[PDB]
């Protein structure tokens, strides 16, 4: 398993692809998307350590996310890769909400199980 965790930032549609590591370039996410929202699948989107740094092949790449909790049964979630995080992976907290049954803030680092999938489960 790796750690997630979560930051709002990544909850604001409104924030321009510029701002996080995978911004332009050749696997960079500007301009084809030029906010947050306009992401396929937002706000299930975020960071991870697989984003190396600016122009990473990772970038865009859509992760399963699998929180067995200790109180109910298993639920994943799909989050693009935008940012670097320097361990594991952060994605908004709508998106850690979704995954721990409202427990993000609680919580705040919880392990997963990550699988890299088609992109198409992020749609
Ligand atoms: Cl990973
Ligand atoms: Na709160
Ligand atoms: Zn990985
Ligand atoms: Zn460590
Ligand atoms: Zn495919």
């Amino acid at each position: 398993a790796v750690k997630l965790s979560y930051d709002e930032a990544y909850d604001n549609p409104s924030s321009s692809l510029l701002s996080v590591t995978c911004s332009d370039g050749e696997n960079g996410l500007y301009p084809k998307y030029r906010t947050f929202g306009d992401l396929p699948g937002f706000p299930c989107i975020g960071g991870s350590s697989d984003i190396a740094g600016y122009n990473s092949p990772n970038c865009g790449s859509c992760y399963q996310l699998t929180y067995s909790s200790a109180h109910t049964t298993p639920k994943s979630i799909y989050m693009v890769a935008i940012d670097r995080s320097a361990e594991g992976f952060t994605a908004s907290k709508q998106a850690m909400d979704d995954l721990t049954n409202k427990r993000a803030e609680e919580l705040g680092t919880v392990n997963v199980d990550v699988r890299k999938v088609d992109f198409s489960r992020c749609e």
